C-alpha cells in the first residue's frame, strides 16, 4: 500500500562515519576496519582550492597533521596514502561496528541511499540516481563532503558514492570509493558544468510496473511496438536508449504483472506523445525515472536488512 | 545547495524495533526501557475485528500469550495493559539501546520520518506529513503495523506516530504513542474513509519560496491579492485557508527573498486557476505540500540583500 522514494535503513552506515580534520578543514570520512576514507581535498586550503597540487600537498603531510574523531574518541593516524581523489588514513583501531561491505562503481540509472553528514554526524538520508550526465540531484550543505551513498544487498553494504563537490552551477559530483569521479569532474573549486541530462527509460518502465502492482492501470493500452521503433521515440523525447539488456531486466516485473515489456513500451510511447491529461500515476503528474527494477521489487516485496 | 525530501537517519530507532506475536498475528513493537508498545489490534482475530470489545479480549489474554522477540533475543512479558488504542507490554529487560526520547502528538502540516519494518526488522525510511485529513502517504505492506514515525532533535528521538491500518487509496492511519488516533478513525473493521485531501497551503508557499531560491521562478507574476480573495480561491481548490499565523511563519523566507507572502499567494492563485501548463517546479508537475517552512529554511537558508 503506497509507493515512496524509500531509502535503505542507515544504521549500519551511521556506525562508520567519523570527522576528519586537516588544517582548518573538517569533513566526513568512512571508517572501515582500520582505514578511514575521505576526499583528498581535505588537505587543501582556501588559497589552494581553485587549483591545488595534490601530489605536493600530500608529500608535505605527516600523520600528525590529521585529526580523526569518532564521536569524542580521537583515532590515531598511523599512515596516509592517496588513491585517485580519495585520501586513505590508516588508524590504530579497527572499527568494531564495521559491517560486511564491498566497494562498487555504479552505472548511470542506478540508485542509492545518500547518508548526508556534517562533522562526522549523520543528519539526513535520501535516495538518488546517478544521472546519465554523471551528476546526482542531492542536497548538501557546508561540511557534507565525504557523505557516502550505498546499497544494502543481504547483510552486505555496497558503498558506491562519496560526495566531493558542489559547484556554483548547482551540480553535485563525487567518486566511487576508489576515488575515481563519476563523469569528467575534478576536485578543483571552479565552475564545471554537466553535459545535458536525459531521462532513464528503463527506470520509467520499472515505475509503470510499480503503478500496475499498486492497481493504477489507466495508462495501459492494447498497442505494442518493436524495440527499434520505440528507441526512435526514445531519442526524440530526450530518453536514454532502451537496450535489449534493459528489456530482459524488466522480465521479472513483466511476469509478475503479466504485461509484456514491449506493450509497456507502447503504453510509454503514448504517454510521451499525449501527456497525462490532468491525471496522475502513483501520485505523480510526470514520469518518474529514479526507481530501478530492483527498487520496485524491493519496495513491493517488503525485504528487510538485518 | 539543491533541495530534496530527506528523512532522519534511522539507527537510533532500528535499535528499538521488535517483533510481537499474539495468536496468529505478528507485527512490530517499539521497545523503550522495559515497555514494548504496539497496536492493540494484535490481540484480535479477524472475526473479533468486526465488533471488538478490547477490554474483554485483553482480560482473556495472559502474559505468555504474547511472544516478544528482539532479533533472536526472546523478551519475557511480565505485565500488559492498554492505553487507548496502544498495547503496552512490560518486559523483564530494559532495552540497552534505548535512546533519549519523548512522545509527542504532532500537528497536521508537520513532518516526520517513518521507518517501515517487518518482523521487527527495518526495511526502509521515508519522510511523511501529518495531513489535514489526518492520513499519511506511506509505503506499508502486511506485517508493517507497529512501524513508527519520529523526529530527531540532537540526540532526542521524539516519536509521534505508530502505524495501525491502510486505506484502499494508498494512504495510512495510526495513533500517537499514547494510543490516540490521528483523525476520526477506529481500530475496528467498519466502513471508514479519509476525508478530502486538503492541501497544506503554508507548505506549498514555503516550497514556492524554495523554488525561487533554487533559481526556478517562471511562476512569479506582478500581481498581489488579499488574504480574503486568496482564501476564496483556496476554498474552491481544497487548500487550507491562509492565516496571519502562516504569513508570520513565512516571515524569514519572505524577508530573505524580498517576495511578500501575499505576492507569492497571487502566484499560487494563478497556478491553481490555470494549472502548470506542462511546466515543472523543482522537478515536480504538481504543487508539493509536504515541506514545512522549517524544512525549507534548513535547505534554502541564504543571504539577504541590504
Amino acid at each position: 500500500s503506497g509507493f515512496r522514494k524509500m531509502a535503505f535503513p542507515s544504521g549500519k552506515v551511521e556506525g562508520c562515519m567519523v570527522q576528519v580534520t586537516c588544517g582548518t578543514t573538517t569533513l566526513n570520512g568512512l571508517w572501515l576496519d582500520d582505514v578511514v576514507y575521505c576526499p583528498r581535498h581535505v588537505i587543501c586550503t582556501s588559497e589552494d582550492m581553485f587549483n591545488p597540487n595534490y601530489e605536493d600537498l600530500l608529500i608535505r603531510k605527516s600523520n600528525h597533521n590529521f585529526l580523526v574523531q569518532a564521536g569524542n574518541v580521537q583515532l590515531r593516524v598511523i599512515g596516509h596514502s592517496m588513491q585517485n581523489c580519495v585520501l586513505k588514513l590508516k588508524v590504530d583501531t579497527a572499527n568494531p561496528k564495521t559491517p560486511k561491505y564491498k566497494f562498487v562503481r555504479i552505472q548511470p540509472g542506478q540508485t542509492f541511499s545518500v547518508l548526508a553528514c556534517y562533522n562526522g554526524s549523520p543528519s539526513g538520508v535520501y535516495q538518488c540516481a546517478m544521472r546519465p550526465n554523471f551528476t546526482i540531484k542531492g542536497s548538501f550543505l557546508n561540511g557534507s563532503c565525504g557523505s557516502v551513498g550505498f546499497n544494502i544487498d543481504y547483510d552486505c553494504v555496497s558503498f558506491c558514492y562519496m560526495h566531493h563537490m558542489a559547484f556554483p552551477t548547482g551540480v553535485h559530483a563525487g567518486t566511487d570509493l576508489e576515488g575515481n569521479f563519476y563523469g569528467p569532474f575534478v576536485d578543483r573549486q571552479t565552475a564545471q558544468a554537466a553535459g545535458t541530462d536525459t531521462t532513464i527509460t528503463v527506470n520509467v518502465l520499472a515505475w509503470l510496473y510499480a503503478a500496475v502492482i499498486n492497481g493504477d492501470r489507466w495508462f495501459l493500452n492494447r498497442f505494442t511496438t518493436t524495440l527499434n521503433d520505440f528507441n526512435l521515440v526514445a531519442m526524440k523525447y530526450n530518453y536514454e536508449p532502451l537496450t535489449q539488456d534493459h528489456v530482459d531486466i524488466l522480465g521479472p516485473l513483466s511476469a509478475q504483472t503479466g504485461i509484456a515489456v514491449l506493450d509497456m513500451c507502447a503504453s510509454l510511447k503514448e504517454l510521451l506523445q499525449n501527456g497525462m491529461n490532468g491525471r496522475t500515476i502513483l501520485g505523480s503528474a510526470l514520469l518518474e525515472d529514479e526507481f530501478t527494477p530492483f527498487d520496485v521489487v524491493r519496495q513491493c516485496s517488503g525485504v528487510t536488512f538485518q
